[PDB]
């Protein structure tokens, strides 16, 4: 009960994955504006909650596992508990949000960030209210085996600019990225 975002990183053929992890090298500066984007909270007391899919949740490194700062909900069908590290579990995206408003949580969260996988974006973006898009367009083709959705320009705005968020061409390891952020309210 506060903003409903997705945050994700897109080759130029609409990549995110292959075989369990990301398709292109690291980008450490790529990593640090994803961390703190999903984690800072807008208010004072409150931490954001993650919704993640279950594959999302394993190609995150063990280390780095839950994402410190921001609690880590993750989504399947199948687990019975939430794995080793997760603060929750839920059956659906709907349930996922339906728990942000049990006094549990009503309190402590601040924004909501989707951070994948594909389905769970599929979702999010169908799912009416506004939300807006946070995305790391990465200059190049990679080989993936899944893929963000279709941004529909009639129903998403490309903004000009967003506090916080670099707006010039970026480069870290010979790849060009850049930062967009899309709104949409219907
Ligand atoms: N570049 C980037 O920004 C990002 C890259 N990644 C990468 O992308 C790929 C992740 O892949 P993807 O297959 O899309 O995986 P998800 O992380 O979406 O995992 C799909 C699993 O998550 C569960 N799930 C997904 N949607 C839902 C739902 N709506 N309700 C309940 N359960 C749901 C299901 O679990 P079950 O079968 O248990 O029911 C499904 O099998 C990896 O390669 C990962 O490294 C991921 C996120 C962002
Ligand atoms: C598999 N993967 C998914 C992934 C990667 N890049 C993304 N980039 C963006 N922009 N959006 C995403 N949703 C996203 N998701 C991962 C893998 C590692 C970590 C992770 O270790 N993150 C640390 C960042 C630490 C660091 O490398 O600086 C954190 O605290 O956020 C996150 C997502």
């Amino acid at each position: 009960v506060g903003s409903l975002n997705c945050i994700v990183a897109v080759s130029q053929n609409m990549g995110i994955g292959k075989n369990g992890d990301y398709p292109w090298p690291p980008l450490r500066n790529e990593f640090r504006y994803f961390q703190r984007m999903t984690t800072t909270s807008s208010v004072e007391g409150k931490q954001n909650l993650v919704i993640m899919g279950k594959k999302t949740w394993f190609s995150i490194p063990e280390k780095n596992r839950p994402l410190k700062g921001r609690i880590n909900l993750v989504l399947s069908r199948e687990l019975k508990e939430p794995p080793q590290g997760a603060h929750f579990l839920s059956r659906s995206l709907d349930d996922a949000l339906k728990l942000t408003e049990q006094p549990e949580l009503a309190n402590k969260v601040d924004m909501v960030w989707i951070v994948g996988g594909s389905s769970v974006y599929k979702e999010a973006m169908n799912h009416p209210g506004h939300l807006k898009l946070f995305v790391t367009r990465i200059m190049q083709d990679f080989e993936s085996d899944t893929f963000f959705p279709e941004i529909d320009l009639e129903k998403y705005k490309l903004l000009p600019e967003y506090p916080g968020v670099l707006s010039d061409v970026q480069e870290e390891k010979g790849i060009k990225y850049k930062f967009e952020v899309y709104e949409k309210n219907d």
